[PDB]
């Protein structure tokens, strides 16, 4: 199975933000991630979560990765953006929601 990875992108499967997306800010290990979305759950409240509780997505921000690798923080308004680049992506799958 793939391994979860800062900056990558995921739905929440459950939990308070069931079916939102979010980021991997922290890996524990295979089993448990924080996450952060920058908005709805800022990175001074990123969540331990178990990997049942999340589904992985196929898009890894650099830059997120970026910032965790030189200084060992992201900030909200970063999470934010990565999150938009997939949005951008898939805007016409999700064009439609309500
Ligand atoms: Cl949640």
């Amino acid at each position: 199975g793939p391994s979860p990875e800062i900056g990558q992108i995921v739905k929440i499967v459950k939990g308070r933000d069931r079916d939102q997306f979010s980021v991997i800010i922290k890996r524990v290990d295979d089993r448990f991630v924080y996450i952060a979305d920058g908005d709805k759950r800022k990175v001074d409240r990123a969540k331990r979560k178990n990997m049942n509780h999340l589904k992985l997505i196929d898009h890894i921000s650099p830059e997120v990765r970026h910032s965790f690798e030189e200084t060992g923080k992201v900030t909200n308004g970063k999470l934010r953006f990565a999150l938009k680049k997939f949005l951008e992506e898939h805007a016409d799958l999700l064009k439609e929601g309500e």
